[PDB]
């Protein structure tokens, strides 16, 4: 019988998650392991419900659980849980991201091209509510940039709608940083729709590095994650945890990854 | 005990060949939505790795599920054998003895898509097929949907060309760019699917051709990406909620005994509709 790994993701509609999942599945499958995916973005389910569903059929779980590290690791007992993009708590392992680095790099690009009226589009429903949003706000406030916060539901359509309304109230906006690439694609459509040229009238920078970015027009500049690297980070950590090479909950079980700036056509740099 | 979740639940496996063609995550999400709302558990096996086949996916899922819904890449019959009386619902292939099947009317789609190009009087049409032409003197249509389009264009006496490329946006862009160097007159392009169409739009843009003014583009699938492209992609589509409902409702009927496995009523044929966006005119 082969090792079976459960993969929990909050949806399949943000294209980041199927790209992430495909990477993990590739690396696990090449080890001869089986993977089952639970897309829990339906019926009010949570990351904890995902782990409860998967646990009887898996030896381990890799998951974006949205805050349930402690309880999920307890459901799993001695089977390692590797959580992504959240507080590691009592989870066996964790992969997190350097948002202060990403914030510095992305903001730098907009400072380099002399953008004077920046907006940050955050995912949510006044103040940034996300770790990455807080980092971007942090850097813009440290620099003293004149900037504004836009909050919208995390879909391209909700991002378009919010960007469109904001542009009407703030027509001079010339740099937009988006919470992720899905929302950025909506921003680009609001810009196109309003008659603005990109990047000449307004630049756009996303986050994630989804393949979709290469197919937009203009092509999306973004803080990209190397999806092979994120997959390898999770799978190697799991090999370590299963083999005893890595001690659950130790420093060696907490990994931090960095994004890299990929310039395409939605910036001038 | 009163506080707990009650009743042991149906478990359904979903087999998909990859998660990199955006159709498959959209399809999966729609099926997971409907199943989840019936209180069912669902697990997805993305088998597009390690040389695995749709049969391997079904072999893996079988012991932890009561039924499978999948795109199996030609292994329907053998997969239903593995599953025994646990129902398989396959899509888009010859179902053999599978308990249930959903197929699409590609003659109808071809007629509708071609009609749009005729209405706009495109004179030099190209169909971009998913596949390879390494074993023949020139490209020939290899997919069911592709044969249907070639059939329609031959029937209408159109002067048309066939392009073949691997089913990725980048392979499509590269094959479209090469073709457009040789055939600059091309003014309408039908693509195997939306992902390939996104590549075609990039080749047209790279070649200095306006879409739709100089060249129209029509895809197939109705993936949400089509609304984010510029121009937004006109496409032959069915609502993924309908495709999802057709599969789950078939499985409900098979599990309940309302539908006999393998019977005529266990085979559903769905029809795409033309969704006009910006990559066509009129
Ligand atoms: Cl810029
Ligand atoms: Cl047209
Ligand atoms: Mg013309």
């Amino acid at each position: 019988a082969r090792t079976s790994v459960g993969l929990a993701i909050p949806d399949l509609t943000n294209p980041y998650f199927p790209a992430f999942a495909s990477s993990v599945v590739e690396l696990a499958t090449l080890r001869g392991w089986h993977v089952v995916v639970d897309d829990y973005g339906h019926g009010g389910r949570s990351g904890l419900d995902a782990v409860e569903h998967l646990a009887p059929q898996v030896d381990a779980v890799i998951g974006y659980l949205g805050g349930y590290a402690d309880q999920a690791q307890t459901v799993l007992g001695r089977r390692p849980l590797i959580v992504l993009d959240e507080n590691p708590g009592g989870a066996a392992g964790s992969i997190n991201f350097d948002y202060q680095h990403a914030a510095k790099v992305a903001v730098a690009q907009l400072m380099d091209s002399k953008r004077q009226h920046i907006a940050y589009l955050e995912a949510g429903s006044p103040v940034p509510c996300t770790v990455r949003g807080k980092a971007v706000a942090g850097r813009l406030d440290e620099l003293g940039a004149s900037w504004s916060l836009i909050v919208a539901e995390e879909t391209a359509e909700a991002a378009r709608e919010a960007a469109a309304a904001f542009l009407r109230e703030h027509p001079e906006t010339d740099g937009i940083l988006a919470f992720n690439d899905l929302m950025a694609a909506g921003v680009l459509k609001a810009l196109s729709g309003s008659g603005r040229r990109v990047p000449e009238d307004c630049a756009v920078i996303g986050m994630d590095g989804i393949p979709l970015g290469e197919l937009l027009s203009p092509q999306l500049s973004t803080m990209a994650l190397d999806l092979r690297e994120v997959g390898r980070a999770a799978v190697e950590l799991l090999v370590g945890l299963l083999s005893g090479a890595v001690t659950p909950g130790s420093q060696s079980s907490r990994t931090t990854l960095k994004h890299r700036l990929v310039l395409r056509e939605s910036t001038e740099g």
